[PDB]
């Protein structure tokens, strides 16, 4: 029987009886202890939403999205088991983030292991995998309509990827654009996202879903079929990347925001060596290891915190130290924000160093602003088509549709702190700070003349 | 200095430096772990807001409330020692809560301790004692102007509650801002309606902006009253028409219901085996965790996934109970009805259900849906002003205002769930329900018909 | 081809072609020019929507309703076509409107012309057949795949076994636009929605929910649209939204005293305005759909901008309106806040179903849901004011 | 005595009864038949807010703005009796608008008169002129407390423009909030973005009242905010650029407001409208006289439809539009070519005095290389 549920942001979303049997896991329950933003809920005290109500809301766009293409263009043989593979795609999309969302395979991880190849799409298909075989859903797909197998494949490869694909033909490719599009990013799971951080920040959204969807179309281009939308639509998809650049300078990278983020992982760090998470066959794994044990990365979640904080071990002082700085609010000091040049941008090879640096002329935050596909422009590989012929699928450039788009569609900001909160110290940390910009011919900060003359 | 927070509920809301001083302690953020609806968040999957959110609204209400009536009537003398107290008696109405709210003052502590009296006021207040002297804001609050003897008996008197002696009797209309015991109309109703219905997306009918621009402090029987106008008597009466329906829609949920009682079977059978450390060191149970804050501080939803992970083969009987909500095999509500029970005779109506299937199968839920003041129509202790004279407290009866308003004001809901899920026994289950309504005579079963012929 | 239209309420929403050439003509378009509440705008300032737009919304949520039944349901050989027709009622139920709505056949005609009764009802179907038929569109509908002898009468039926438009088996299509057996239908739900987010207030009926469970049973050996069991405490709501709505805004008493002044006004401009191939009054412009065309708000200010001395009387008195000269609330008027069906309870001509036969319609009463709903379902109420 | 309005943007907002004496007089209830879009009604149904409406929300934030900077800087020496002259120049700040709002000063009266120099603000002080001597507000205006010499003359120039003679240069500040013409940061702004995008159903993008949160007086005097808003500040003037691309520039429904010219030129030999003393005056020529102009609303268009002109009208309400005329459009951030940004200071939370100057670069490199741009439309008839 299908099942309802009431969304503030998309209202009531009906979900497939093989829907319900995929969310209520372990494996997917575990998302309502992962907070979307991670830290930003201690900026932003409405975002408290988990990756779990997003999970249902990315199944629930991908199912609209696949049906109205379906509905318009019968010509595409869209059967309601690709629908249904779509959505337990949008549904799944999400099962590998860790504790906290993007602090953990962005900020933590990376710390930890440096050398390990690690991303939540990757996550996403252990744990879906393990989700299948750990719950016994290999006869229930049976049952409802899908040949395991093959559609198996096909929705990992929507979550991560790899005519290089075998969950489907290519003359199917089109469903590839729907869950994660790694051709211009524009899918289901932005889409969420904008109207589901907004509503619970208390920000804005400046792109329409909805209108998107009446206007999508598949078309054919340089002999493979994509998805496509109208000539008259280019300027919202614009605005699109301008919502989730906004979205980004307000909330994601908020520099108060941020650095609670940075806390949480050194606080992670100092305990990883002591903390004990029960993996499969009874082994033990560390937070940096759990990623290699699907049954032990269903246990990391949000609790690690608090396991952290509530702990009376005395090998987690120094953890719990940094925890509750932060529940005290006594934060490292923001002591200014810069920018380097396109060809001077600092890699991150050399992201160590540079604290050394700025104590000769400490927390330096290195954050990169594009528009999703590196330093190039999404909206060129998107195709357009006419409502006087709907199959010619035609190049929309940049400089047709407005002279005031961004001249650049890439950035990077360096946002730098300072442990000590002595106010002679965020005196002379912010004059090292202002030093260092000129030396390095760094932008000028937007506080420069004031703190330091 | 002051802060600002962005709030989806209330937009841009600033704090006094004493305010954040108070929310920035580990007694305080430990609302951020603190499910607002407890185990609605199972049902309404929005409903992932906390306690700590929901305290900032109603100070910021309380605040918002205060600050008119000491600008439209200087008569009143309110001082910025008065409105600091009714702010920080907002934030601090909360702190009393144990993890999912209500599940724990409600269901848990009356089947643990059976023998103590234990409200969320009294933890409110004694959890605010601990706060100030565990953090030396003493200092602090005199610091702001305040007087620490008088005006924390008065944040205490307004939490809790001529019997005050915080505030003379001429400030007695200070006391119907933050906790109304008067008739209900308090700055914590308004922020529940609106952030509760902004989360679980349903829709709120009572516009606590209107009602602000119109209360007005009033003298009758020589006692001050926060009074409205004539013309609001009717959006009163539907203030607590919209409570009754988010206590119908989403609070009494026989789902969400049914999962806040699993979470305290599995609590019951997890409290002797748990300990949590607080005051000198001793360890407590989760009922027993009330008796002192150092505990109770560290008493949260963790509960809930420290069972759910733990390695203790003392702790299965309560793991499997929260394994039965992540799978979702939860009990099956068979039936809802109507009659008063007393309270005292809860325990009993199992073994009843079964005597028309062994009396442990069943489990019967009862609920008081009343207007705040048991059987009483609170708008009979309100009182309202007209435009000739708007110093006359008048009297407006139930058949002044309309003849569609409820004939009662207090009925109780009796709900029955069976531990038992197959198909032969949810049949028995439903025929048992429905003699049962016979037997004791209760109102007819809406499926009754259907389910029992 | 289809058009879309992007709405504040419900987004953006597809028209078929046929609706589109429906909308398009000067007797749907007038409908820009008739204020959906009338005497609101003058107390609630945001209410500046005409029915125009309300219009696209109920034959929007006519064409919702009616596909989530033929897709849950194909055993009810809905065709394509009916969805068609409930979607033209939806939008034509409006038609018969006169200057500000409930101003006009509220009051106005009730005392310019007693012996006639004239309903909008009455007034859409007429509308609509000159609409239909001074655009020469029955040419369109039989293009698009309908038989107008049956079809445009069932259209009709809608907005006013009896009925000759479609047989019993199709009963359930007559519950949609204009439900007269106990009131649930679109043209509620849209105004709900529609005025609340105008005035400025606010709305408890979730419509989506609604049409998520709604279902058709075989009660009485009659199809009926119903809904499940768990529904039926916001189905109670339902009403008292519409009664919030009436208590708020509908009639409010400045809004209606200033209803009633335009009425006078144009009491006593009556015989002295000329609608024009023979020439009408506004008394007069609802036994010609010519004229009654040409009849919009418009009337309001042609009387306010005129110079004949003819009307000095009728202007005289917008003049006390636009410099808030009001009658002073103390002309008698009295209110029937009902629930739609007189004294009856509309929820007892509502069925039900169950998740165990979910072909089982059931009544269920009042006291079987809960104990704190309202005693009486009707009730008057008496209001003066000093001329 | 003081009067409630409830707004659905606004909420309940309070009127002073000297602002509820100026909006109970014919001219000002006049907007109420002025629709604010225009021939975006037709393209957009939900919007169908008139011009009265949005006059309400302007000199609430007027006073919203204004009330802040008193009570936080008291060293502005901020009277009730300035607060009351932003409020009523918020709210008369849309007097001289002519029927369909843009398309009378913006395409009829420009084709109609060439010769004529005609805009809304000297059409809003010359019947704010006309409204407080047909109503004999003078004597109330002072019973309240106002110097009706000195600021009537201060009302007027918020709207058109040391050159002040309304008050001195010791508070330049208050310019700045009905009308700001330095970088056009003004609270008539702030309320068309959103109350257009509620009733267009499009998107916002600017939170007016954080940045109320955010604002200071600062040495001239100007208004000034944190150096965390500039960011904002940008996506406010994006959001209104974006407003113009999707509704105020709507190709079918600016194709509307020029059929509706021709249609009002054609119509402008026989348009009759009784002025000053019985005087016939024209559409073309009913500005010359606030007696005629008082008349002339959106009531025209449908005078002529009920009566060449009624031609072009049918052709309209039958969608017989001109398919995708030469139009020329200009898109700019207000200030023609330049950067409304480079006239805005920003003060840190260091020296809340110092204000400082932020140019784009120390912003973002993801911001618009030029300021102005021009489109071209053709048509076929
Ligand atoms: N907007 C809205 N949502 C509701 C209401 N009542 C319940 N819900 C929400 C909670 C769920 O996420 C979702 C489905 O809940 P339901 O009560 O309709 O289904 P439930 O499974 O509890 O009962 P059932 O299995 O159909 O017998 O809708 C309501 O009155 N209004
Ligand atoms: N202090 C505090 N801020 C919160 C909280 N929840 C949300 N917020 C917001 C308000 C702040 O403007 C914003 C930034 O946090 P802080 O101001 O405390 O850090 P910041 O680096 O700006 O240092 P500061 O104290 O302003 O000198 O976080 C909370 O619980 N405590
Ligand atoms: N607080 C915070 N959130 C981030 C950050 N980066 C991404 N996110 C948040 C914003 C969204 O709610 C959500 C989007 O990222 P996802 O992991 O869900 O998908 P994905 O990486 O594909 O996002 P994209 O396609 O690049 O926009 O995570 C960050 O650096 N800080
Ligand atoms: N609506 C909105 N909220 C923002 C924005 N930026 C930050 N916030 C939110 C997050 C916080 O809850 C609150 C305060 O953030 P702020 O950045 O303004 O204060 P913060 O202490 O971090 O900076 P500061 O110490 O004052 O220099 O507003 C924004 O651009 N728009
Ligand atoms: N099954 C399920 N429902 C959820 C979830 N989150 C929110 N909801 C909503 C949709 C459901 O209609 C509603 C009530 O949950 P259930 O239907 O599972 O409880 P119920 O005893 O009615 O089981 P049944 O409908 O007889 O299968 O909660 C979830 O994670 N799983
Ligand atoms: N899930 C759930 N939430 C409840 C229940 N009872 C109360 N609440 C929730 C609804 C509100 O968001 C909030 C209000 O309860 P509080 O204890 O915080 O305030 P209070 O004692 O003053 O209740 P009252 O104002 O008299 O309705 O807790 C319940 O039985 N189940
Ligand atoms: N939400 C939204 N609505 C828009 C936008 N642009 C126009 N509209 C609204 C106005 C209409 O009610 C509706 C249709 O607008 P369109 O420009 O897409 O239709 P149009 O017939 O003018 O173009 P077409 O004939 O298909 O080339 O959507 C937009 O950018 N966002
Ligand atoms: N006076 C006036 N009220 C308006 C206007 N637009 C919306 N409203 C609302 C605010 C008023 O509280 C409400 C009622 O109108 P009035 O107060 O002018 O009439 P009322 O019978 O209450 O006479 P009153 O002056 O209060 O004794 O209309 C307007 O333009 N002028
Ligand atoms: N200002 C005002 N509007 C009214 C009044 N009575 C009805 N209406 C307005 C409010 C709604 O927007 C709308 C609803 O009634 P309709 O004219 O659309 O038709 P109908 O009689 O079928 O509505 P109903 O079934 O009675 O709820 O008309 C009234 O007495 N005063
Ligand atoms: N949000 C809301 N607005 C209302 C309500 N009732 C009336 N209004 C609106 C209409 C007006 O624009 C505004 C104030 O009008 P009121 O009816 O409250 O006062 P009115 O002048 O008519 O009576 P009064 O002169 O004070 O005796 O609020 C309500 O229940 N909720
Ligand atoms: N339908 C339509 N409206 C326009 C057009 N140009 C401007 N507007 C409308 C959109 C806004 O509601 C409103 C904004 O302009 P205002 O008349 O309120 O004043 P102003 O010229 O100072 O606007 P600004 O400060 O430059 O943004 O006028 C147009 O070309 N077509
Ligand atoms: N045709 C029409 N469009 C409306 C109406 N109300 C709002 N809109 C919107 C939907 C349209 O996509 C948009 C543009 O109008 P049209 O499509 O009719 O003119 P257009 O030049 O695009 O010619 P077209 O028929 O699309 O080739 O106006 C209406 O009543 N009739
Ligand atoms: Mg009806
Ligand atoms: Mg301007």
């Amino acid at each position: 029987t299908v099942k309802v549920i009431n969304d503030p942001i998309h209202g009531h979303i009906e979900l497939h009886p093989l829907l319900i049997r995929i969310i209520d896991t372990p494996q997917f329950q575990r998302l309502r202890y992962i907070k979307q933003l991670g830290g930003g809920y201690y900026v932003f005290p409405g975002a408290s939403h988990n990756r779990f109500e997003h999970s249902l809301g990315v199944g629930y766009l991908a199912g609209c999205l696949v049906r109205e293409l379906s509905e318009k263009q019968p010509e595409l043989q869209i059967s309601e088991r690709d629908m249904l593979c779509v959505q337990i795609a949008g549904l799944c999309r999400n099962l590998g983030h860790g504790p906290f969302s993007h602090m953990f395979d962005g900020r933590f991880i990376p710390l930890a292991r440096p050398d390990v190849k690690w991303t939540h799409e990757q996550g996403s298909v252990n744990m879906f995998e393990h989700l299948v075989n750990s719950n016994g859903l290999i006869d229930v797909m049976e049952h409802y309509g899908l040949i395991p197998e093959e559609d198996i494949w096909f929705i990992k490869e929507q979550i991560t990827g790899p005519w290089p694909y075998k969950g489907r033909p290519k003359e199917k490719s089109f469903l590839y654009e729907i869950v994660a599009n790694k051709r211009n990013g524009i899918d289901v799971d932005k889409w969420d996202y904008f109207a589901r951080d907004c509503h619970h920040l208390g920000i804005q959204n400046n792109f329409d879903y909805k209108r998107f969807i009446k206007f999508a179309r598949v078309c054919e281009v340089d002999n493979k079929k994509h998805i496509c939308t109208r000539e008259k639509e280019v300027g919202n998809l614009y605005d699109m990347f301008h919502t989730r650049n906004c979205l980004h300078r307000r909330a994601y990278q908020h520099k108060v925001g941020n650095i609670i983020d940075t806390m949480i992982t050194d606080a992670f760090l100092k305990a990883d060596p002591y903390i004990e998470i029960t993996g499969s066959e009874g082994k033990k794994y560390r937070i940096s290891t759990a990623i290699d044990d699907m049954e032990a990365f269903t246990k990391l979640t949000d609790n690690i915190f608090l396991e952290i904080l509530y702990s009376t071990d005395p090998k987690l002082d120094a953890a719990r130290a940094i925890l509750k700085k932060i529940e005290c609010r006594n934060l490292y000091k923001f002591v200014g924000e810069t920018q380097p040049g396109r060809q001077d941008k600092i890699k991150r090879e050399n992201y160590e160093s540079l604290p050394k640096g700025v104590a000769s002329a400490f927390i330096v935050d290195v954050i990169n602003m594009d528009y999703g596909m590196e330093d190039k422009n999404p909206i060129d590989n998107v195709r357009f088509y006419c409502k006087s012929d709907p199959n010619k699928a035609i190049i929309i450039t940049k400089n047709q549709v407005s002279q005031l788009l961004p001249e650049r569609f890439a950035e990077q900001l360096i946002r730098v702190y300072c442990k000590k909160t002595d106010e002679k110290s965020l005196f002379a940390a912010r004059q090292h700070f202002v030093q260092w910009c000129l030396d390095n011919d760094f932008t000028k900060p937007q506080d420069g003349d004031v703190v330091a003359p």
